[PDB]
């Protein structure tokens, strides 16, 4: 049976901060000086959600983590979890959780959350603080993320 071929990413932030992993969380800093690499992270489409926009998967490790939203009553945020890419790109409406629209923002990208419209990655305030979610109307520079193909 055929297989896909996510495409990989560096993916940076504000003044050159790259996104990492650490302690099953997904962080935005010098990966560097927290001990860790920049993480190769991977996309694919979710093809049957709106073709009309760019869905996408995000993926960490290989694509063996990826990320989703959780919502809670303060609305949603992001976790990453123990489901690989190649699972999400085969399989249904539970994809959706962890499907983002992929936007321009002149040379920048943007990801706001499918199962919650209106709602953008945003990078972080603090120090160590996993990526985040906020609702944004005028495009700024904390949802603001740039993509750098390696495949």
């Amino acid at each position: 049976s055929s297989l896909p071929m996510a495409r990989y990413y560096i993916i940076k932030y504000a003044d050159q901060k790259a996104l990492y992993t650490r302690d099953g969380q997904l962080l935005v800093g010098d990966p560097v000086a927290d001990n860790c690499c920049a993480e190769k992270i991977c996309t694919l489409p979710n093809r049957g959600l709106d073709r009309t926009k760019v869905p996408i998967f995000l993926g960490i490790q290989g694509g063996s983590r990826c990320l989703a939203c959780v919502e809670t009553e303060e609305g949603p945020s992001l976790q990453l979890e123990d489901v690989n890419i190649e699972e999400l790109y085969k399989g249904g409406e539970e994809a959706t959780r962890f499907t983002f629209f992929q936007s321009s923002s002149g040379s920048a990208f943007r990801l706001e959350a499918a199962a919650w419209p209106g709602w953008f990655l945003c990078g972080p305030a603090e120090p160590q603080q996993p990526v985040q979610l906020t609702k944004e109307s005028e495009p700024s520079a904390r949802t603001k993320f740039y993509f750098e193909q390696s495949w």
